[PDB]
Formats: C-alpha cells, sequence, structure tokens
C-alpha cells in the first residue's frame, strides 16, 4: 500500500443514459471538463467511449478527434485510453497512448459480448501496427490464460502487460473480495510481469477499490460501470467517484501515481 | 470434502469434436459405444455421458440415433445412468436440441454459459440457456449443468433465485482445461469448488480435466469429495504421449486409485440418490 | 458486505508496549479513562483493556481493575469493556480469573501458544480450558484470540466437546506478531474462510501489528469483518510517524467507513452482533 | 506438476508410537535397517530417523544412534539419513547424517506443548552450519514460514534451496485439509521462492495431503511416526506398506519416482 496508485476514470461508457444520472458528460466539451476535474481529483487516465449529442454511441473518427483533441487541450499529461468497439482502427491514427482490448466473450445480461478471437488477434495485431499500448479486458478466469496462449504466440507482446479486471458483470465473474484475490494470483502465476488494475461494475466497486487499494493493485471508477455514489444516491460527476479514492489513499498514506509514474509503471514510454 | 465418500465416475465416451485420425479408437456408432459402455460400466463407471454421431463420424442430433444408442447400451448395461448432450456442430438445429429430452433420459447436459472454445465460440445466449432448462423441468429430466468459468457459476445461482433451475441437489460438471475457459490447475478447481459452496450449499460437483489437466482434476476431487468425468471426450491420452487404448482403461484407472486410497465407487443406487434421479 | 454495521475495538494499552516509544500511551485508570471516551467518539464501541502500575508494568490487582472499569464506566457507560488478565513474567495464573468476577461483558481467552518475538507466549491447553469454564461461570463472553490456522481447528474442538459453548463465539484474529501468522491480504482471506468452514456461526474482527494495520482494515472494511487498533497492536500513524492517541487512530477507521457507506455499529448493535445480552 | 520426480521419505519409528498400538513398529537398531531396506526397495529415498530403546522408550543416546545409523547403511548405503536430534543434543551430528530436522517453532501439541524457544532454533541452525548437516525445517503453522523466512535474511539459514516439511495434522497445528495445503505452498512460494517442500499427514490426513502432493510437484513423508493405518481401522503391516501404496499411485499417474542421486540433487546435498 506505498506503491503508486492509478486511478482511471472511465466517465461515459458504452451504455450509461442520462435519464439514470442525468450528469453523464456526452459532448467533447463536457468530456473535457470531466476529464480535467477528474485528473485534479487524482486520476492519470481516461477511458474514453464517445457520444453524438443525443446520447447515442458513437464510431465517428471526426468525433473521437474532437473528445481526444478537447482532453489534451485542458489537461495534455492526461492519459487517453479509448474504446473503439476494419474501420474501427480509424481513431488508432490520433495517437491514443492506449486501447481497449477484450480478451474474451461472455454473456453480458440478457445479450452476448462477442470478441471471436480472430477478432482479439487482428485487434492486438492493429495495436502494434498503429504504437498503442493495450489495456487488456478480463471478465473470467479463462481470459488471462487466452491472454498468455497470445504471449506465447508473439501476437501479445507488450511487457509489462496491463490487465484490467472488470468484475461484477451479470454473466462474468463477480467482484466478490475472493474473486480479487483469486485473479491478481491467477495473475501474477500466468504473466508474472503483468500489471493490473480493477472495474467494479455497480455494488462492487467499493469491495474490488479497498482490495486494490492495500494489494497493490490499480483502480478504475467512474459512470460508464457505476453512477452510483451510495447505494441508491446518484452521483454528482465522475470527479466526485475519484476523489473519494484519492481521500482513502491519502488516508492510508498510498502516494497517487504522478503522470510521469503512470506512464512508466503503463509502459506508455 | 471427505475420501469416505462414495465416488461417482462418468465416462465421456465419444464427444462432439474427438476425431478417429487422433484417437482410432473412438467409439461412433450405438454398437460401438454399446460395448465401450459395457466395459466402463465394468471398470467402475456409473454414467455414460453421450453424444451420438452419424456413421461418417459427424456429431448428429437424430432423435432415432439418439433411440439407438440408448437402447444398446440400457440393453447390454441397464444400471448404467445415460447422460444425453443434444447440441450439434456447425449446421445443427436448435429445436432439435429439446426433441431428445421427450425420450425423458435420466439426465442431460445444461449449459450454463458461452466462451471462446480453441479458434471459434461457444455460444449458449441466456434466453437459449433458460428455454433448454424449462424443457427439463417440461420433461422432468434431471440436468447436469456444465460450468467453465467462475461466472458460470453465479449466473446459474441466478437461474435457480428466478425459479427456472428448480432441481435441488443440483449437479456442476465443472469442465477445466478448455482453450478459452479456465484451467484445470489445483489452484483452479479448489477456488471453484470454494466457490459453488458459497453461491450454491447444496449443489454436488464433478470435474472433467481436458488433456493434460486429467491427472490434476481427478486427484484432487478424489479427496475433496468431488466426482470425476473422464473419456475421450476430453482426453485421448492415457500419458503425456501415449495414446489410451479404450475409454474403460481411463475409468480403471481412477477405480484402481479409489480403491488404493479407500475411497468407495458409488453403486448404481448410491449414484441416482447423491444426484437426485429417483 | 460493506453495509453490515462495523465495530471499532481500541486496545488503547497492551501489556508490551513502552512510553519510550510511545510517549502518549495511556496507563493509569484516569488516562485509560480520557482515552477511551475520546474513543468512544470517534467511533469505538469495545475497549480491549489492559492494566498498568503507575510506573507501567503489567498488573493482575483486582483493585487496579475495579479502578479502570469504574473510571471509564463513569465517563463513558455505553462503551463495551473488554479485559485481558494475563501479566508479564512473574504473573500470577489464579490472577487471571480472579477478575471475571467483576462480570466484564467480555475477556479474553486465548487460543493457543507460539512463538512471540524472542520469547514464548504460553498457552497450555488445560489451562485454556480452565479459564473458558470459569467465562460460564461468570456469564462472561469470550474474546477468543486467534494467531495461526490451528488455533481455529483447537477452538472448534473445544466447541465440540462443550467446552466453548458461546454461540455466536467472537473470534478475534491477531495477525503480524513475529512467530505468528503475517496481516498480508492473503492471509486475512484465508482465515475468514478457514473460520467460515470451521466455525460457521463464529464472527470475527482483526488486529494488524505494526505495518499490517492498513491492509488488515482495509479488508475487513470490505468483508463484513470488524477492526481493532490501537497501541497495544501498533504506534504509528503512517510509517516512521508516531500516532498521537488512540483517538486518532479510531477516527481514521472512522472516517473511511463513512466514505464507503459502512455504518458505525450503535452500542445496542455492537452488544446484539457480540451477543453480550 | 505430476511429471517432476517424487521423493518419497519414510519416518519409521517416531518418539510417540507404541507397539501396544502398532506391533510392526520398528524399534530395534536391526529391525530399523530391515524397515530401511524395505522401504528403500518400494521406493523411499530418505528415511526420517527416531531411535528407540529394546523396551521401546525414546533414546538419545549417542552409541545407539550410531547403531542404527551404522546398521541402516550397510544394508541400503544409497538411502539419505534424515535423524531428529531431540545441548550435548548436536553429539550425533558427528555420526554425518545427510540432514537433521530443525524445528521452526512451538506450538500446542495434544494435551501438550512442543516447545522450540526461538533461540534454541537458532542454536540448532549454527549446529548444522558447523557439522555440514542440511536441516530438515519441520513447519506446522503459516507464522513459522514467517519466522524461517526471518532466519534466512539474518544469515542464520543458509542453506538454498531450503527443504520444508509442512507437518499437518497435528491437534494444535494446522490442518492437513486441501484448502490448507495449498494455502501453504502458495504461502512458502511467496516467502521463500527457492524453496522446496514436502508433506506429512498425521492420521486422517495422511490421504488428502499426498495426493494433492502429488499433483502439485510437492513431496512426500508416510510412516508409523505420522500414522500406523492402511485404511480407517486397518493397522498397516509395515512402514514399506505405506510407501509401496504412493509409489503404485505415482506409477498410475505417470510422477516418476526421484533416483538418490536425483533426491540429493534436489535436496542440495552433494
Ligand atoms: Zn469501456
Ligand atoms: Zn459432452
Ligand atoms: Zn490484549
Ligand atoms: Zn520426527
Amino acid at each position: 500500500h506505498h506503491e503508486p496508485l492509478i486511478l482511471t476514470a472511465a466517465i461515459t461508457g458504452a451504455e450509461t443514459t442520462r435519464a439514470d444520472q442525468p450528469n453523464l458528460p456526452i459532448t467533447p466539451e463536457e468530456q473535457a471538463k470531466e476529464a480535467k476535474a477528474c485528473f485534479e481529483a487524482g486520476a492519470r487516465v481516461i477511458h474514453l467511449h464517445i457520444r453524438e449529442d443525443d446520447g447515442r454511441p458513437s464510431q465517428r473518427l471526426d468525433r473521437f478527434q474532437e473528445a481526444i483533441s478537447a482532453i489534451r487541450e485542458v489537461v495534455p499529461e492526461i492519459i487517453i485510453q479509448i474504446s473503439t468497439g476494419d474501420k474501427r482502427l480509424a481513431p488508432l491514427a490520433l495517437k491514443p497512448e492506449m486501447a481497449t482490448l477484450n480478451a474474451g466473450t461472455l454473456n453480458f445480461g440478457d445479450d452476448i459480448f462477442i470478441n471471436h478471437p480472430a477478432d482479439i488477434i487482428r485487434l492486438a495485431e492493429a495495436f502494434k501496427q498503429y504504437n498503442v499500448v493495450p489495456e487488456v479486458e478480463v471478465y473470467e478466469s479463462g481470459m488471462v490464460d487466452a491472454v498468455a496462449r497470445l504471449i506465447k504466440k508473439g501476437i501479445i507482446t507488450q511487457n509489462p502487460l496491463h490487465i484490467q479486471f472488470v468484475l461484477g458483470v451479470p454473466g462474468g465473474m463477480s467482484g466478490k473480495p475472493k474473486n480479487l484475490m483469486y485473479m491478481m494470483e491467477h495473475l501474477k502465476e500466468e504473466i508474472p510481469t503483468a500489471t493490473w488494475a480493477v472495474a467494479g461494475i455497480g455494488r462492487w466497486h467499493i469491495p474490488t477499490s479497498l482490495i486494490a487499494m492495500v494489494t497493490g493493485g490499480h483502480i478504475r471508477c467512474g459512470f460508464e460501470d457505476n453512477i452510483f455514489y451510495h447505494k441508491g444516491v446518484i452521483a454528482e460527476s465522475n470527479a466526485q467517484l475519484v476523489a473519494r479514492l484519492a481521500r482513502i489513499a491519502k488516508e492510508i498514506g498510498r502516494p497517487l501515481a504522478t503522470p510521469e509514474q503512470a506512464r512508466e509503471i503503463l509502459a506508455l514510454n
């Protein structure tokens, strides 16, 4: 609990609605204002999805350019991590430091989140061509082994690789403390040099965050994963969620990573 | 967890993927499957986990083919529990997955989720899992719930809470070692049985260890009260680089280890009681 | 679950901590009462109490226990007093039982022996049984101190034999002693799971000695466990920064619980959870 | 993994087991030598040795240790002798055993206490270095692993790779349930990464500890010191009968037994 802590703010996401969370940033201007407030509260990475003005998900290259440029203008030290979810490669030309790589398929609510093995390989190879570092999203134990297989084949070559555990999806592994303890130990056995962060969906935000705090892990928070500050109490901003984690880190004496330290830990240099 | 509780051995003799090119002893016809089932029962198996194939070796879902295989096995070994799996390969029918449940087998496979599976995807949409679970209740067939990942245990617990899976005690078949799924390393099987105990306290469980995971999963299950599945569906090797000569050879080794450590093999009556088939 | 009430215990003095290392250490009944009131106001619901003579040496004097218990109850009548009746080299075994006649709400019961720094902390199996039987005689609820996995099994065996009959039983894990199990997250996760397997209805708290205070506290926060803090176990607020009071340590835990939305137990809730009624 | 060589240790006599409970208990040097050779032929590569007087009471007599060690070496010179010495307890180390027991801590042990004072652990560890005897470090609890790691850091225990003997199932110590052995091997890997380990499962814990060690790369100790039963309520006929079952299970699963040369290499006895 003395190693620097990297806080990631996943500010918008692809599913969260304004009806449920009226403070959801949707426009590039709103996303830049939120990114600055999050950075000041202690966040060093923004996990970015884009939306159209009506709030529907967007994949428009010009919209990604508008959002990335707006955020970099107000917080140039921020690390931008985009989710682009063969014309889905176009935003990588905007030089994000990182991009999401989903490590597998899972049932996801009353639906299926499909990431075909051939498409995982194709995306991993495209990130290398564009010099973009992967942010590898893992929802289950078997996805760690699948990533280790891609490392052995020389497809995923980033080292130290960064794993983003996403716990609490209906269909995926839950965020109960037993699960996060198992996952970090399993990852240490299978990919010894990998670093990791955890995202705890909804009610799992508090247990995942406090375990990561004292086990050397990093933490992702934000409206993409959780809109509540307390049970039944809507959060006022993503920065409010980041600031609570920063206050707990200050209480226990765990320093927040500087932008330089975050780039070193995540091997972005 | 006690190595004195009866042990149920399941023989998964054919499967949907194993080829004769890799395993020439693979039983594919109802006659071959019946001969293998008798040899497996004599070696200690109490359940046959059955997939059917056409004579050219391709996966089958034909009702008449399931009837031929079930009748052939029951004729030679009426005491064995027949557990059928009703999915097919690319070009399968979804409706044909339900039709063999009408044959009221003692058990049938219920998949608990989707996963990448080798170079492909093994798809089990949440609405289709529910539809199949409802067909099990309609035909009074006991499910054998196949779990490949931690999240599938939570998904099954949700289906119990929703009154979709009403079977109690419920039997979970962990399938470990699939490329894309959870591996069969000892840490994983220990985690899975503990996780299952937390989420579905009355559930029983068995483990299948694909390929090289057959030995670590079997020996851990032996001393933790779990049950064991073996066979050519999951593993074709007796030792590394030594192909198994029959499914009964794999069953017999587990029976010998159980006899060495003093863990009794379940009688057919005990297996039906444990699995709540009466 | 991080929504269940949290019981904070302040172990304010202990048998080993010195004033040379921690000048804010309360040693007299008056000092212990002032600290107990400040800890209660900061969120503590239990005081884990050792007594000392005015020269700072450990005490077992019945009159000294009466002076400390009365002083604390006078200023904070709602707090739960949990006494520890052992002494240092030259202690009396019979004096370990004598304060149970003062009918404290709770008292420490040691579950085993271990090497403890350069010495040995001895608790012979027959003496553990004798003390457990004395708890029943005086209607005192035990606070069972466990330092190793084998001590959980030893307690489960005493329950099976009808020697420890308190149900729900409260286990105090003490992690981080040199000679005992450390407070690393893997260990606390193992211990709560091991306890759930062996004594399913038991409740638990954790004390993390020295550097283990932070990892044990934050894991207990989100696993439904209770937390012990204080100068008996840890004298530092941060690495190389001594704590100014026991209440300073309690208040940090109370602030973290407020941040995450875990309510602090009321005195009534603490007595219900610990089955003191 | 279950392909790494397996070292089987036979703890043939112990300090507590009685002839009343186990009539096949070897007590004399001649009986111990015959049992050691039968165990070696069944697959054992180490003998964990305690000595007794002819009436069966425990012994610490130097001449009795010399008689037992010489008798075993005469009939099975390839076996590794590991003695338990129980401050003139150092005298038998001059008989050049390859290994000797180092108890890593104190614990309640049945209706008694097994005392190993921190200063005495250090004194014994230093003596083993003086006599060039490799320690067999007996661990009964999680905290004993940390205590050993502290002695390594202090330069008191210098053997590397160090061999840890987990002793599970003592009333007062950690039990032999699978959750515990999995925790212990992982805990040891974190705290002493290069250490090797074996497990002894007292009484009913012999089977769960042995089968977990089989498939996790661990080594196994068996024998009348720890367990006298072949099955529940069925007294074993010999220590070699217990060793032979483990050798048969290893053969079934394809785990090779260590040769004497491999056992000396793994245990760093050269
Ligand atoms: Zn995202
Ligand atoms: Zn199948
Ligand atoms: Zn105390
Ligand atoms: Zn011994």
